[PDB]
């Protein structure tokens, strides 16, 4: 919830709990890479919220076979492909994410026909997250 | 260490994880949010020998030649060592002390994807600069790294 006592930490410390976020994160299976956390969580998210297997480095197969791409961003103050899948699902986090929206947006669209999937993934991966815990 | 982070849910390590990144962002330390460990040697380096980060080249020193900037942090899967002027290779602990800082010619890496190891280490064209970044380098940022 709260964050400003991050003020307090030295650089170097806070570079070190940076990095044992992630090392907790990967332990989880959260994030299969340190590359990019964000976009391995929206994946991590999608695909059990959504009964998606994921493709290890499209990102994943849908519970009908089509071919996924999803990509994830977060809301601060602060600032082609020639690959083939199906649809794209877009998870945009605020500050803290939860999510602000979720789209599917058909390969087809570039540069209106997508539609928001925001009620439907909140709820399967509430319920994903709880049932997990046990 | 930092065992308490077992105690979070993912969604709090995440936003933990991205409010780390800002405050380091809001002290100049980090640039970007993509590659902290780099942004950090780039912050050490150019603080301790008056260089100027640029947003091809990395930065610019004190006396106008270009500069790359790598940076890798020895981990316990792995401790492999793998237009400018020379650049600067800069290798961490676990817990971000340095434990070698390399200063490579643009012209050694012509001669030999570079590996730290054997000969290259060995060419009297390239030098150490871990002495010369504890020196040059404030005492608030050297308390850090000793």
């Amino acid at each position: 919830s709260s964050y400003d006592w991050l003020n307090a930490l030295n650089n170097l410390e806070l570079l070190s709990l940076h990095s044992e976020i992630l090392t907790q994160l990967r332990s989880r299976g959260v994030i299969r890479t340190k590359n990019n956390p964000v976009g391995d969580y929206a994946e991590w998210l999608v695909s059990n919220a959504l009964g998606m297997t994921l493709l290890s480095n499209a990102d994943a197969i849908d519970a009908d076979g089509l071919k996924v791409q999803i990509k994830a961003r977060r809301v601060t103050p602060d600032n082609y492909e020639a690959a083939d899948f199906d649809y794209l699902i877009a998870v945009i986090f605020d500050e803290t994410y939860n999510i602000l929206d979720a789209y599917k947006i058909p390969h087809e669209v570039i540069r209106p026909r997508v539609s928001s999937i925001k009620e439907d993934l909140i709820v399967r991966s509430s319920a994903s997250v709880n049932e997990a815990a046990m």
